[PDB]
């Protein structure tokens, strides 16, 4: 089912950079599999992205 | 356990406004219970907030 | 020079929806002409987008 | 007038962390003096904050 799990280390594949740990998930019609990622550089800051935008590292 | 569930209609209590449906969740040390909310006015747009920032309506 | 000015009413062209007034601007190498847009539905909430993502309405 | 200028290195004072360069500005009734900050750790990623949330470093 889910591509990533809580605590996986991921980064953005392209475009704006982001890297850190999976800390949650979301699901919309536009993004049926999305993840919340907490920056490893900026503790407490979280961004949300579609699964296609992310890759696991490690 | 969780204050809200998927599909609950919520709004921001104060400050910047946001209103729509719960579409996910996240957990960080700064925000141990956070929610993703898809705007009911702006389909596909999602913002994330701590539970203390949100209230259920309906 | 700038495509939009302060107070222009704009919306996202595609994808996640957003609509409201231009309230600022930003410039990065990835987004050399970006705008801050305050939602007309959700006062106080602001999102930032590249100019190519937005169109003026109205 | 403005507290910061383009290219100033700033960080969040408290709460969620963010650090990098001023790349824009915004103005709303809730945030009459706001700044866009591009992360120095995550090139291309930009977050917006009220001036009270930021301090100049460096």
């Amino acid at each position: 089912d889910a591509t990533f799990g809580m605590g996986d280390r991921v980064r953005k594949k392209s475009g704006a950079a982001w890297q850190g740990q999976i800390v949650g998930w979301y699901c919309t019609n536009l993004t049926p599999e999305g993840y919340a990622v907490e920056s490893e550089a900026h503790p407490g800051s979280v961004q949300i992205y579609p699964v296609a935008a992310l890759e696991r590292i490690n």
